[PDB]
């Protein structure tokens, strides 16, 4: 927390850095080293808040210098806890938040600390976008870095999958490029390899035209739990790249369009939309409305700026969370009676067991195309604890745990953005020996000494 | 657009500056100077996308020295085409986009290129919030410097109302901060008086906490547009301040919500949301859904952030635009009856006749405590046409200076941030004769040699 530096190298940094720096004493030092998971907390010996690549290079030669252990920060998201360090130096990109769009070329280039809603602001500007996550406060750099899913990826795949290129500052400080044609081997470890390669300081993406989308969000009993997944189930093995529909178990929130009677209860939300003409959407959504009996049903047509904001309403923020998450490559009438068991057990009002269904254009690009895992398998779920009393930290990881032991025999693989601070030891199955090896090779060549491994990290060979 | 340049003047400038330049011969330089107000077609000599306050000092030192006229540009919304220039620097912010939060102090500091959907998603990141406008791709920059409003205003004021400090480049190529302890001169004349004093950096907020909001949207034909219109503002005169209701006078747009037989048919949009608790909202919001029989309604509880990026679903982005607005003490019989008039001939798909009705906390701060004039006026009319062919702006322009000076007699005052292109000679009666003399000594002060503006723009 207070280790001495050699004062020379320090001051050849601030020199060189035009950001500001965050020390131990300073007044907004415990608020800066928070990240969203609050069961995170450690101590970095710095934070540097960077304001330009020119700075990220600085920061990266000071650490490395510096011997001092590095952490990554884009949104602070990392459910793992891997955005903040103890003793080492945090290299935080959120002032990085900067997006240019080009309109006749369809393209953006974002910055490296850009949050979601951010850059589907300026996206949207010109009714364009492409896939990200579903929550707006979300960071672009570790959601696309390992892979990136949302409500346009059945339609227009992974975050990844309309990368173009990076910028990317190494181990030894040094900025490349990388792309299809500049440093191929980089540009496909970065799409799906995490952090591990370096900071990665902008980010190049195509663009589609996105008008308004149908939207329907609805609440059915656990009573009809097993018709409504599989329902659910077997409308997506065959739906329209067009609709995206989500399962998330959970307890009913207290809103007005609900029953008070459903307040508080577990219930299955089901959330859905059409990407695409919006009285297609209302055909489609209708016919899937009625998977059991619906209550609380909203229905709107929303720019997609909108639909990425909505996720997830509630009034309070969760202080502290727990995930445990797999692929499923099938989705059993055995599967879904476990999840339904451990479902009916949650306990907090912000704890959630969701069921993804991703395929559609995510599983059409060929397996070998990026460091990206698991596209054939087109199931996800997440037992998402989420709470606020530190004392009840035991009852709710339990909670996940035991539920990821029952399903465990169904499950394969794991998205690198989901694992816990727990799950170091899940890297080689998640990415698979063929994946897992040829990231190495890169490891070695990109970062030899892995200055970058706070993150899912992949040793070098 | 090619002018002679100083080569020891630019050379400094470069040394000095690190963002990004954009010359007339650069291939990205036509959509760069593209602003959203798309009748507006100028060709500055420099863009300079600036990435710090040592590059707005940089760019704003170098057009001094070099006599370029300068253009500011935050989001580049300005209705009146102020955001570039022919021949001069635009000293373009949209770069400086960053925002700090902090949830223990319920504070933000915004960038001065910022975007609104950027502030509102690291603020609501922490279920924080501030007043701004409805539009998210706004630039917080001119909304904020002109006063600003949406749909926290009734509860929680203007934009400006809410603004605790900035950071400010002068003419002269200082920086200085402004505050209500700090050149409070400044700080009164920035909040509601423009550009005109120099370029925001950063702006400092103060937060509230906002969870869930219910909202409604519905439609009515504009046959029932007299009793629709009397309903509203009968009930605006006594509603608690949480309870936001705006009417848009529009073609119904072809969503799958309305009857096909509507479509493109003269309807009033209502919008109206509570700013609150969702189960008193939906009661709220219940009792004024029948201000005539409602069409297309659409009920949801969002998230801030969800309803700040609602406004407004369409397949569109009109490229031209054309703004007549102004305030209204009072909404008689008679003026209704005019504006019923005026949105009839609407025959075009993206042009609106918008009345909002404001007061609640903006009528509650005196009068004299900011450069925001027309608090204790609660109407705002906005004839706001916008279309896509060139070869009609004579006929939309046409609509709305029609309805205009049909109203004109009703009107008082109007807002900066709504004048058109051609609205430079309403400064003086927008402010009233106390604030535009009290604004000018201001500008004497900071901006002697008027080197901004391009604004509504307030002589020294
Ligand atoms: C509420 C919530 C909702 C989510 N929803 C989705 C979803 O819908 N789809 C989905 O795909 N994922 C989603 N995720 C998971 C998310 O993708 C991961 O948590 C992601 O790692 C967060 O990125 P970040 O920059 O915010 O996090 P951080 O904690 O800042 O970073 C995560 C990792 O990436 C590294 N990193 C971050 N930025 C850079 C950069 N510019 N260069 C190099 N390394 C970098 C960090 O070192 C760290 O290892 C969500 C997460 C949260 C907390
Ligand atoms: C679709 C749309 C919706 C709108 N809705 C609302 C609304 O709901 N409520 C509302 O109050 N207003 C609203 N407006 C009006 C808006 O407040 C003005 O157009 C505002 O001037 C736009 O700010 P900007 O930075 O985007 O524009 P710009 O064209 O970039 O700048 C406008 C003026 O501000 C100056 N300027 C901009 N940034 C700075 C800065 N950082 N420092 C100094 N000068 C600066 C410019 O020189 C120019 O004079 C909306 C505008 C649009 C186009």
């Amino acid at each position: 927390q207070f280790p001495q530096l050699d004062p020379a190298t320090l001051a050849a940094f601030s020199a060189a850095f035009r950001g500001e720096l965050i020390w131990p004493s300073d007044a907004d030092y415990d608020e800066a080293r928070r990240i969203w998971n609050g069961t995170i907390d450690r101590r970095p010996a710095l934070i540097a808040r960077c304001t330009s690549t020119p700075d990220v290079v600085a920061a990266v030669s000071f650490a490395r210098k510096s011997g001092l252990l590095v952490a990554v920060r884009g949104g602070g998201h990392s459910m793992a806890g891997h955005s903040v360090c103890d003793g080492g130096i945090v290299i935080d990109l959120s002032l990085m938040n900067s997006i240019k769009v080009s309109r006749r070329l369809r393209r953006a280039r974002a910055q490296g600390g850009c949050l979601l809603g951010a850059f589907d602001t300026a996206t949207q500007a010109h009714m364009l976008a492409t896939p990200a996550g579903v929550v707006s406060h979300t960071g672009l750099g570790g959601l696309v870095l390992g892979g990136g899913f949302g409500w346009l990826s059945r339609k227009y795949g992974l975050s990844i999958d309309n990368l173009t290129s990076v910028e990317i500052v190494t181990a030894d400080g040094g900025v490349l490029t990388a792309s299809d044609t500049e440093n191929p081997d980089l540009f496909w470890a970065v799409r799906g390899g995490g952090g591990n390669f370096g900071v990665v300081t902008a980010f190049e993406f195509d663009l589609h035209r996105v008008g308004p989308v149908r939207f329907a969000s609805t609440y059915y009993s656990l009573d009809e739990g097993p018709q409504v997944i599989r329902a659910w189930r077997d409308h997506m093995a065959t739906a329209p790249d067009e609709l995206t529909w989500a399962l998330y178990l959970r307890l009913a929130p207290p809103l007005p369009e609900l029953p008070a009677d459903m307040h508080g209860k577990p219930v299955i939300c089901a959330m859905s939309c059409w990407i695409g003409d919006p009285h297609e959407g209302e055909r489609q959504l209708e016919s899937i409305l009625h998977a059991g009996k619906p209550h609380g049903l909203t229905k709107a047509t929303l720019p997609y700026r909108a639909l990425q904001a909505y996720s997830f309403p509630g009034a309070v923020v969760p202080d502290r969370i727990y995930t445990k998450s797999g692929y499923l490559n099938e989705l059993s009438d055995e599967a879904t009676d476990t999840v339904l068991e451990h479902a009916a057990d949650i306990a907090s009002p912000f704890t959630q067991l969701e069921l993804l269904y991703l395929g559609g254009a995510v599983a059409r690009v060929p397996d070998d195309a990026t460091a990206y895992p698991n596209r054939q398998s087109p199931f996800v779920t997440n037992l998402a604890a989420a709470w606020m009393d530190p004392t009840e930290d035991a009852r709710h990881t339990a909670w996940a745990r035991e539920g990821y032991r029952a399903l465990a025999g169904h499950l394969s693989g794991g998205y690198v953005n989901f694992m816990n601070p727990g799950e170091a030891d899940r890297t080689r199955e998640a990415y698979g020996a063929a994946k897992f090896e040829r990231l190495q090779g890169v490891k070695a060549k990109y970062d030899p000494t892995n200055l970058f491994r706070l993150n899912q990290n992949i040793p070098p060979s």
